[PDB]
């Protein structure tokens, strides 16, 4: 439960190829909750051949992106990648900039961040796409109000897991944008307790 430490990029593409839909590339920054939903429209994969050739390769350079439009004060000070195939990638787009000796490391597996996918607001965001648009929502909502920031950090690591292993309970057990409703803390730790 490290992550509340410093700033760090959790980058989440598992999601970029959905059949027949468009996918998404998630970037959570653990400090601040700040989420980046980057929806890769379908045409992307019209008439392509490899999907994890041309998906390292567009996670790199996202990320390349993201990073460009940071100030030096909020950039990341590590990189976590959900795939390791993207490693390599990442690391040959960053060399001889800036952002190179940013350490990017592997492991962001065990947490199913591309669970979000089950959040109705995202997921009709997604669908209705027309571009591979960019939004940015508030992954700790208003907690950093009232819980220190391991502790919000650590529900929304719950929530992950939760939307993983049985996303229908807990949609039906909770309700710029934030991406939860608007709760007092009560109801967050009943929440955090019935949540497994």
């Amino acid at each position: 439960g490290d992550l509340w430490r410093q700033r760090l990029w959790i980058v989440d593409d598992r999601t970029a190829y959905r059949p027949h839909a468009n996918g998404v590339i998630w970037i959570w920054e653990t400090s601040t909750g700040r989420l980046f939903v980057k929806i890769v429209h379908r045409t992307t994969w019209a008439g392509q051949t490899r999907r994890a050739q041309l998906a390292k390769w567009k996670c790199a350079e996202h990320v390349l992106t993201m990073l460009r439009s940071q100030p030096t004060e909020e950039l990341p000070r590590g990189i976590v990648l959900a795939q390791t195939a993207s490693m390599d990638p990442l690391k040959t787009l960053l060399a001889g900039t800036e952002y190179a000796k940013i350490p990017v490391r592997a492991g962001a597996a065990a947490m199913p961040l591309q669970a979000l996918m089950a959040l109705p607001e995202i997921r009709d965001r997604t669908q209705t796409a027309r571009s591979s648009e960019l939004s940015i929502w508030s992954g700790y909502a208003d907690w950093l109000e009232h819980v220190p920031v391991w502790i919000a950090s650590a529900r929304f690591l719950l929530l992950l897991h939760a939307l993983d292993r049985a996303p229908e309970r807990v949609l039906q057990l909770v309700w710029t944008p934030w991406l939860w409703p608007a709760l007092p803390e009560t109801d967050w730790r009943r929440l955090e307790l019935e949540l497994q």
